[PDB]
């Protein structure tokens, strides 16, 4: 298939935050899914997400290099790069 | 005094979660503190961040952008910057439970 995948590394699992470092090359996707957790995101380079809701609208969110932000289990969406840069974020998922 | 005082911003602050942005500028320090809260440092920059013990003694962390890594409660130390460049990380903390 056409469609590029972005690439996760898990760099800590352990009994408080699943942290994930995703790394989006320009045209890939992250694919639909589902939040099961509060989650933290931290960005690792400055850029712009494409935000696919379930209903297809779409928005774009501006990524700053260090401003983090915060978000509650529930999270459905996909998150794409229609930019021309590597999108680099890491994701602190806030386990019980 | 001459040490120059760290700098912080609680970017995030909830029920879960803390999440507080680390600047130090060459010659500054957090000062002595405990850590009451399991942790996680990520690195927003290359740095050689110093380390003070509780006994005085001092070692150099060396710090890569990006590599997020994991403490426990129960740490207490002092950091400095003794290098010539602002080091800058995000420390986030978790809240019980
Ligand atoms: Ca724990
Ligand atoms: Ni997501
Ligand atoms: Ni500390």
């Amino acid at each position: 298939g056409m469609t590029v995948a972005a690439k996760s590394e898990i760099q800590i699992d352990n009994d408080e935050v699943r942290v994930t470092e995703w790394r989006l090359p320009p045209g890939s996707a992250t694919g639909h899914h589902t939040h099961g957790m509060d989650y933290v995101v931290v960005p690792m380079a400055d850029g712009e997400m494409t935000i696919v809701a379930p209903d297809g609208t779409r928005s774009l969110a501006q990524l700053k290099t260090g401003r983090s932000y915060a978000r509650k289990a529930g999270v459905q969406h996909d998150v794409r790069n229609e930019s021309t840069a590597e999108i680099v974020f890491l994701e602190i998922e806030l386990k019980a």
